[PDB]
């Protein structure tokens, strides 16, 4: 299955995104994998089986890309209550050939657009230009993609993708209910945040055992919802994180295993914006070839010698009384009960019908 397969790489993340000083943790898994794709479809061999295996599409059924293309399909969809969108995209140097061959396949799997760019006479406003796109498909949430550094005149590709969603709660808060509280990021310290409360019945579990809790808050039309996870104790994060893998999330969070039930939901208004270097952690992760000598990106190309330079993540999510907000960008170069969270929670977006976890994040302090 697909979905586990984009799950398990979001948990192998998050594990390496633990060790930054960052608090705060929020990443579209899906826009890297997504950008991870269109890489593999040009890799060969070795190159290819180490980033098969990151992304854990060796691990999938039945042609992998073509679940993907059905996949990209599901999240491109605008309704009067919210809108999820998702775009690929080829930036390549101008005087630079790829094989028609992998053209025709990113377009047809990943539905990317080509654009050709002057990087070898003007890396630095070759690096705007696509940051602007980015601006573009991310309502100006996601600015500055690629810092300087990364693009230079001897760039020949940049792929990216970027991701959006904004969607109205199905049951908004009233502002009027929103009050200062204290957030408690340890057991002996607070900051202070803007409580959003209201009463209402949800889809919950507690989960007496890693003695946390888990609830459902849909999006209006129910296609997305966000889960959250909340520890029953104000330190108890660390052994969730410890104990929380896919195979668990898929059945602490399903419908089937929780209920509707009556809660105080208190939910703060909070921001999150986060920025990755993801070259070094997914070389870590078992994607070696791809960043040195070895490379075999000869399927871009017709022959080796392109190596990948950088791969950049960087996402953005707000939530308020009306609904939220959550964006990300990929780039890779080459060349009764109470709900209460006022201490540190883990939450993510999720697609119903599919049972994808499109954003993946955790809220530590204001």
């Amino acid at each position: 299955s697909l979905s586990e397969a984009n799950t398990k790489f979001m948990f192998d993340l998050f594990q390496q995104f633990r060790k930054s000083k960052e608090n705060n943790i929020f990443y579209s898994p899906i826009s890297i994998t997504s950008a991870l794709g269109m890489v593999l479809l040009g890799a060969k061999d070795n190159t290819a089986q180490q980033i098969k295996k990151v992304l854990h599409f060796d691990q999938v059924t039945e042609n992998v890309h073509h679940q993907f293309q059905k996949l990209l399909t599901e999240f491109n969809k605008s309704t009067d209550a919210y809108e999820l969108k998702i775009a690929n995209k080829l930036f390549g140097e101008k005087t630079y050939l790829f094989l028609q061959e992998y053209l025709d396949a990113i377009k047809k799997f990943y539905q990317t657009s080509v654009e050709s760019v002057d990087f070898a006479n003007a890396p630095e406003e070759s690096r705007k230009k696509i940051n602007s796109w980015v601006e573009s498909q991310t309502n100006e949430k996601i600015k500055n993609l690629i810092p300087e550094g990364n693009i230079g005149s001897n760039t020949t590709l940049v792929l990216v993708n970027a991701i959006y969603f904004k969607g109205q709660w199905e049951k908004k808060f009233n502002k009027e209910d929103t009050k200062e509280e204290k957030f408690w990021p340890n057991k002996n310290t607070y900051k202070s945040i803007q409580m959003m409360r209201q009463y209402t019945s949800f889809h919950f579990a507690s989960l007496e055992d890693v003695q946390a809790k888990v609830l459902e808050i849909p999006y209006k039309g129910k296609d997305l919802s966000m889960i959250v996870l909340l520890p029953n104790e104000i330190d108890g994060l660390q052994k969730l994180e410890e104990k929380l893998t896919a195979e668990k999330l898929m059945e602490w969070t399903s419908l089937q295993n929780m209920r509707e039930t009556r809660v105080d939901l208190h939910l703060p208004r909070f921001k999150v914006e986060e920025s990755y270097d993801l070259k070094d952690t997914l070389r870590t992760m078992g994607m070696v070839d791809i960043f040195n000598g070895d490379a075999d990106l000869s399927g871009m190309t017709g022959s080796r010698g392109l190596v990948l330079s950088g791969v950049l993540h960087k996402a953005f999510v707000e939530v308020t009384e009306e609904g939220a907000e959550a964006a990300a960008a990929t780039a890779v170069v080459g060349f009764n009960e109470e709900f209460h969270c006022n201490h540190p929670f883990l939450f993510f977006i999720r697609q119903n019908k599919t049972n994808s976890i499109l954003f993946y994040g955790r809220f530590s302090s204001p």
